[PDB]
């Protein structure tokens, strides 16, 4: 027996329902990974009907001719509800609808609040009043912004764990779904060979990439009032951090990994402005077509803007197994390329028999683009004298990773979930350097558009213990 | 200035001489890698000439029509020298033949005993008499055999020492040689990410392997009287051990690196029989052609002969780094394949958290054929659920191994050449089952001409802690 | 500015009130360690008045003539109300008296619950309801036991959670309040050359041991319905095990302590019949007086009763640090000494130089009595020859624990207290065993007051890898 | 059967004869040590008699009335050979009265050369002449000093080694013969506890001191000539370095040992003069007696003398486990004390959870006076807070030195004894500082009798990474 499950989009006339949730319940439903019994309600201020959520989702739904049938099979479950955001009477007209639907008493509830987190206060006070569920569960699903400091963050959380329990809350973030970032658990806990090494005793350094080759493309103005370390840094690189950092977990639960992360998170200070080292891109006159408008050249972003569209900051986690090892995280808009990556740059082999001829050993999670793990390491040349040369071992070998979230929140998996003391952790250790660049205003170093970004993020990992040499040569 | 030198081939009418000596030192004539002033000088009893030795050679030589005046300036520098092994007169004119040669009293002497062992104490014995340069060096390169036994090895390398300093004597093994061989100190010495985990914490089992695809062919009654243990297991894997097992030498001196491997080999306890399973091929019905006969088919075969073509031994260190740790030496002929290969199976992950799903790491060094470094281990299954699965780290990417050994000879290298007290370690090792096997005449286990040998020797690797799955899959 | 304080003692009337709480707190009033507004009001369904409490308490008090003033000042600030546990007029006048107290409103109240848990729940609920501060602070000391299976401490604790915060409860052990125990945290995380040897590699067993000189002495009934497994193997060998066994926490706040501890205790399996011994003393024909006794002898004592006074169990740690590690829990009554202590056995060193002379190292840290941490290690032998032999490096060198205990429920530190998530795993490992042991009655094994215990406990010890000796001498 | 022995004193009238090897023979004698067919026989220029050897001796015998029955019976044994040390004729004698002894054809013959050095090479290549046995044994006991710098070393190196094996040459040390020297290889390799932690990852800096709270009292003239480093810091200090960094020996024959040794050495670099800390002691006016002399205020040492009293040195083993680790090497004369030690200091415990409070672990090995092993560690304060206060484990608890040194010299131990690379490598690492002190002669830094030295290798101490606290406070 197999229970009824209720998709409650909340804004679903907004850019993120047509353009990713509802197209994305479409595929999951067409592949027969959504519970059977799964009824579709959207909820918004504005009057449309499920023939509009069709005509505006469709192009976006990959809807092919083969499977059309399954298509209006699929908006028939669909439903929209119209109402405002904090008026009594509209939730209980969607209550009322939930509950006009077939087994909607029993039903599980999944409100994903795809608005603008404005309204998050009164969404999930009038959801715990009046559309929850009395017998099946009740989730809601939380998009970021999750705040914007310590303070504002913890009022939101306060406010939500005031009504919903933490099994309850599933704050997505769609970096914790990729293929890659799942496989460092598994990199990390199933193998023996990285077992030992994985420690201040032989990792230097730690480098956490997090590239895009592209600016903020026109929509400047929102990117001006966050900036690259809300962005990416706060959560992306944060959570890349805690899986690299973190101690084995007692199992694979959930809980046991997100107490990790946290214990991790923990264990650091907060960041000083001298291991940080902020950009904004500037436009490239050799460029070709948008590369040639700066961060400012957009209209929307307010005239003097000091926002930083490229960070590299150095955090430490003061724990036996990291004490003194720089985690580098460097993140950055219009830069050279599109790029997630773990590095860990080993330190050199004691006792050097090799005459300095040996590089430092490095290991390589490329979470994107073309997952890839390889470990840098040194070989003999072939040839005559014992002269070792760089050399890599290279690892060689269905639904998306926003897909496979929600299919988690239906299965009730919160290890790629931020938890919020995890939350609060990651607010806590970057809150005062976000204070003191919003009072002083500092100047950030011009790179041009295409680029990797100011010299000053390679003078700092160098600084902290980074070395590159440029000396290694790879050949697909 | 150079320094001008003779390369005495004795033995010179021989096939060892013909097929490779001759063609060997041709090759390095003709890419320049010989010393400028190097002559060549043959010594046997048999009544030849120049124009005899290029015939017999020339097939081997793999003459191009290029370098044909490079050719006849080879055998320009070329002379033989007629006389008996044991008959001073005929190493009287050796010696006056040599200085007769240009700078032949201060050039630098080179004997390639190309001889039976039956001669090697009347050759050097006469050589230190009356052919040793006063001016120059002089290296005596000795072949296998050395000796039968830990008694009479240790009669021929004491008759040996009694006139030649151990930096004079270069015993001379083609594997050690070969360019895997010789990566392995680079490998586990260059490299951090092999350091820590290359001990008995981390290590299951150490498997070295030595296959053959073809039998005796032929010439079974000279394998007869040695057999696949000092065939092979003495010299190939031993040396194969000692380079997996031993400490990091202080540096890369010829004299630290062997000082390394005699330290490895005397923390090795004699063989048991118990830990040793012999095998004998037999002939393949199915088989086509060669395949058919078995070991005693071969006519030169003593009838009755229980001499064993397959061995798999199991050999400890008994160190700090090894302890406990079994190492297994596979070698055989007839078998299903060519194959000479280290495989580190490394211990299960302690405190596993994916429910005895993971598979035991394993570190694959291929010394032949296509050379080739892989590590075994798990990742993240793509998918949904948490499962890891068996992947590999790969490695991705000249004179060969008897010209460079000829060359380390030339320039005086002795790292890749056998030393007296590793020689009577290796024989002390192996000397007490040698002559239990000679004295009881155990038969040993019939194998199928082309088969992976003895189910025995599977048995054996299990019991002492080698665990196979065979769920491993690997594609091109 | 410091706030008042009100310890009320609910069960005042009882023998744990009179003989340790009266006296523990007069003992902190004497050396002004409480705070100076501190006010204890008893509670209880007898008739008493102070002057009965100071009658029953003084011979415990321990009240020398000097401080007779400040005796009399101590109970100016006692008072007693009569009432019943579950009658909401008694609870009514308690807070009433509480508010006629000086500052009794913004007090912070401090309830000892010295009482039978038959009564906990209605106590806990009616001070919920009506005896809580709303200024000042509410933590409530609740003394085992803590349920007696899985189910009815679950029970217990769930309604004690249900109107209370875990920052509120503390679950009172004495053990957690002695010096060695909490000298085990410095011991372990201060020190570098306790740190890399402190894990599965270097450990081969590890032995908690808790041992009494003397039986049920009688009151042995009240024994009979626990049994020694519930009376001390459930809390104080597992808290040592906890505190052996735990990952370094993230700092020394209770919260990451505890964390720690439930971590190790989420990684132990039930415990299986095969690796416990039980055994039930006899009295001792040639003992002198209450030795002669056995544990039936007691008239209170059931007749037939299987009642286990010794236990030897066997835990495993299934993590990263300890898996494969014997965790040995030792305890028992009526045994030949009294001892609280820790010992890890180490393995052999890995390739023994010394042709098998030397014996296991091994780390002691003995609780009571006459602290000490001793490591018996190996010492060349005064002589001639190369010989080592045991010796060992002795570590050489206020209010007692319960007194330590109060003043940290005073002070908000709960990191010697159990938490509900800790005490639940705890009952979780045992439960199976115990309802094996009371479903099948099985016999245990009888053994003579005053010995070590039965021999099977020692059978068990050696199976599990522990290697007793007997060749180590010690003189003071 | 045992075979006799002749003990060969050449020099026996001078004072190292009649003070230390006559007496320690004696007592040897005395405990039915040596082998009962024991011949002592002296040899020098000087005309002297058995009684006159005995008058000269028996004040340092400690000939008691008891034994003077045993006394007599020595000099029984005892004989005497007047002659010249570059005379073949007296050679002649001596060898025709060891023949003329009972079964002194085939004696073992024991050579001790208490003579100058300027001598030896004559002395030896006479015995090796002359009085060399044909069937029993051969062995000299060489006293140092052995050269002074790596030409002149090597020079008498290679004339001994010219007529002895290294088998037959015994360069005594009469520290190797001590106890705690000796115990240092149990302590190291027969103990788990000291076995993960001995290495670069754990230990900060290792200290080898040697104090003397005596000046050159009166042989000034003599010590003027070598200095500091050579008397002291070539032989002992490095000794106890080898075997403080050793790897473990395959085996405790004395090869294996002086093998890792050797080992050792060979991975150090030549000592460069900015880790060169030289003092040289002045007279203590406040001093009484003996310490109001300075260096120079000896009539015997040159005016204007630079040579150094005092050495700091900071030495660094190149290899895996050393890496980077400081060595430093602390002697001196006229200082506060008498002291032979070996410290280790160990580094910081990584991720401090005590704030700062935790004081660097140490392992000290007092070699004299008053043997003693103790390790300093961080323990729990007893009171009630949670700070660790430093504390330390003790460990607890014949022939003399020398007396086991000729004994191991006629049993044929040579592990405590300088083999001839040993003692080519210690050379090697000073005689550059040696010729740069001889050649610029700087001046020493003075320091006042009975001080600890100069404040400068403090300084030196500090800056390469030790750590003084001055807060461990230990009480007897
Ligand atoms: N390619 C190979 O066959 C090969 C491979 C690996 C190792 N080896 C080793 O290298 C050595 C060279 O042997 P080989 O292959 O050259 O065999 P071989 O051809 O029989 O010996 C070479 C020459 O030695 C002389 N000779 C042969 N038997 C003799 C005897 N009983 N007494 C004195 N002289 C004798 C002969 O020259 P004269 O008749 O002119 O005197 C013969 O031409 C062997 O010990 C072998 O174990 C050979
Ligand atoms: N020293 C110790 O004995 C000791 C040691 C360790 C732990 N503990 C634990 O601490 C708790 C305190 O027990 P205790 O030693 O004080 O025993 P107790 O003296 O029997 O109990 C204390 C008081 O509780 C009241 N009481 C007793 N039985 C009751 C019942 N059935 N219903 C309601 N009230 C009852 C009585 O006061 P009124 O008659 O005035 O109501 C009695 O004076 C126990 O649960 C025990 O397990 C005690
Ligand atoms: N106790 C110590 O003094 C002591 C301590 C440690 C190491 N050592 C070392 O052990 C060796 C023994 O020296 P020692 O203390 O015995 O000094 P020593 O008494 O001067 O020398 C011993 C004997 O050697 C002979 N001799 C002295 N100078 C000579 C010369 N220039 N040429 C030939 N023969 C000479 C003398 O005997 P004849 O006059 O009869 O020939 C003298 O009695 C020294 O090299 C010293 O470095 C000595």
């Amino acid at each position: 027996q197999s229970d009824t499950h209720i998709f409650i989009i909340m804004g679903a006339s907004g850019d993120l329902a047509k353009k990713k949730i509802y197209p994305t319940i479409w595929w999951l439903f067409r592949d027969g990974l959504l519970p059977e019994n799964t009824f579709i309600v959207g909820y918004a201020r504005s009057r449309l009907t499920v023939a509009d959520i069709r005509k505006q989702s469709e192009p976006f739904f990959k809807a092919t001719p083969e499977e059309k049938l399954k298509l209006e099979d699929f908006f028939a479950r669909n439903s929209y509800v119209a109402g405002q955001y904090d008026d009594a009477a509209s939730y209980q007209r969607l209550n009322s609808h939930m509950n006009a639907l077939h087994l909607g008493s029993q039903a599980n509830r999944l409100f994903y609040l795809a608005l603008p987190p404005t309204v998050y206060e009164a969404v999930t006070k009038n959801i715990h009043e009046s559309c929850m569920s009395q017998i099946g569960w009740n989730r809601i699903i939380v998009e970021k912004p999750f705040g914007r400091d310590l303070q504002s963050s913890d009022r939101l959380s306060n406010h939500i764990s005031s009504l919903f329990r933490e099994d309850q809350i599933y704050r997505i973030d769609h970096y914790l779904g990729k293929e890659m970032v799942q496989n460092l658990m598994v990199l990390r806990f199933a193998n023996r060979i990285f077992g030992p090494i994985w420690n201040r005793d032989n990792i230097a350094c730690v480098i956490l990439t997090f590239k895009e080759p592209f600016g903020t493309e026109g929509r400047g103005g929102y990117f001006d009032e966050f900036g690259i370390i809300r962005d990416v840094m706060q959560n992306h690189l944060l959570q890349m951090l805690c899986l690299v950092a973190m101690e084995k977990p007692a199992s694979t639960n959930s809980d046991d990994v997100r107490d990790e992360k946290v214990k991790v998170l923990k264990c650091i200070s907060e960041v000083q402005a001298n291991n940080v080292v902020l950009g904004q891109y500037v436009g490239n006159p050799d460029g070709e077509g948008e590369a040639t408008k700066g961060y400012l050249d957009d209209p929307t972003v307010p005239r003097g803007s000091t926002t930083a569209t490229f960070a590299a900051v150095v955090l430490y986690v003061e724990n036996e197994r990291w004490d003194g090892v720089p985690f580098i995280l460097r993140c950055g808009k219009a830069l050279n390329e599109r790029k997630a990556e773990v590095r860990l740059q080993f330190h050199d082999v004691a006792g050097d028999i090799f005459h300095q001829q040996c590089k430092r050993n490095e290991l390589v999670i490329r979470v994107q683009p073309n997952e890839a793990v390889y470990t840098k390491m040194m070989t003999k040349k072939p040839g005559m004298f014992f002269n070792p040369e760089e050399s890599e071992l290279d690892l060689t070998y269905l639904p998306d990773a926003y897909e496979r979230l929600i299919l988690d929140v239906f299965c009730g998996s919160q290890m790629h979930f931020v938890r919020s003391d995890e939350l609060r952790e990651a607010w806590r250790i970057f809150t005062p350097l976000l204070h003191q660049i919003e009072l002083e205003k500092p100047k950030p170093i011009p790179y041009i558009y295409g680029s990797r970004g100011p010299t000053e993020a390679d003078e700092l990992m160098k600084r902290v213990g980074f070395q590159y040499e440029g000396t290694y040569k790879w050949v697909n």
